[PDB]
């Protein structure tokens, strides 16, 4: 690797963040660097408690950039899920602090992002969903909604 690499801002921040994540040993959350860069991650987040996704698992990839901490990583669903806020075409979750520049915060660490994702992805913003059918079905008969999720698993 290029000399001075192990000295990049993003790399050092993610390095620190990962040690923290490991120390935190958060139940229901797994994240592993899938590159020497520490830029590419593979993550699994269990469905929040007492939520429609109880018992389910969000399998995502998180791509950070050398701008990290000044910029949000890019999160994508490995397999496009039937979800009110996940772009059915991009597999990307509509999350404010991820899509709205004014919402990003340099206080967001790998841990924050993971816990925030868990809560948000388990509590859709029916307001103005990207996936209409998913939201619609969710609204009426959340039991059917679940049935569909299981079918998608």
């Amino acid at each position: 690797v290029p000399r001075g690499s192990m000295h990049g801002r993003a790399y050092l921040l993610l390095h620190r963040d990962f040690c923290d994540l490991k120390e935190n040993n958060y139940k229901g959350i797994t994240a592993k660097p899938v590159s020497e860069d520490m830029m590419e991650w593979e993550v699994e987040i269990e469905g929040l408690q007492n939520s429609v996704w109880q018992g389910l698992v969000f399998q995502l990839t998180i791509h950070f950039t050398s701008e990290y901490n000044y910029a949000p990583p890019v999160v994508k669903f490995i397999t496009i899920p039937f979800h009110p806020n996940v772009d059915p075409h991009t597999g990307q979750p509509c999350i404010d602090f991820l899509d709205n520049p004014e919402k990003w915060n340099t206080n967001y660490t790998l841990s924050s992002i993971l816990l925030a994702l868990q809560v948000m992805l388990s509590n859709p913003v029916l307001e103005n969903p990207v996936n209409l059918e998913a939201a619609r079905i969710l609204v009426k008969d959340e039991s059917l909604y679940r049935t569909i999720l299981r079918l998608f698993n």
